[PDB]
């Protein structure tokens, strides 16, 4: 029915040889998938993330801090000019920085 | 001396891990070089050509027709508008097409 058509188009947003996906014992996608020398991170549905692919190596997949940082930075691009919305700071290994600050107020964080 | 400096800068136009170049019995670069799943064509000095690199495969290196075609097309970009300079036509495998034409005159070619 036409409701099924609407579900099929909605599912098809972001859709695409001898690649063999790697699965876990529980039947879920292993979050690192590799073929022909490349490796990338995937979500629950096994879709590649935009910046995960790394040649000749195995990527570290995004952490909590890194995902919040990439989410708050896609909303600082809607705020008006000369305005600040909080954006967490993450180390190179994905961890949070010990101190976070916002409108001249600073906290220690876990 | 300052003449040596001029030679070193001139040589350095178009200059750049665990890559091991493959050589021939006569000590010349093998014209296909591969590392970590990629493969590309090289010249006598062992420099990669612009469009040779192919992932997961082994490229066919440019032929006579293909090199003439790429040379005549970098000079049709200096001719005036509405003007024709001859440009050979090559098959997908690099061979010449049986018939070549120019200013309404056609030839069979070897």
């Amino acid at each position: 029915d036409l409701g099924d058509v609407m579900e099929m188009v909605f599912s098809s947003q972001g859709c695409g040889s001898l690649f063999v996906p790697a699965c876990t014992a529980e039947g879920s996608y292993e979050e690192v998938q590799c073929f022909a020398g490349d490796c990338w991170c995937v979500d629950a549905q096994g879709r590649e993330l935009a910046g995960s692919r790394v040649r000749g190596g195995r990527p570290r997949c995004p952490t909590e801090c890194e995902k919040q940082r990439a989410r708050m930075q896609s909303l600082l691009g809607s705020q008006p000019a000369g305005s600040s919305l909080f954006v967490p700071a993450c180390t190179s290994k994905g961890n949070f920085l010990p101190v976070q600050c916002f409108n001249s107020e600073c906290y220690c964080v876990d």
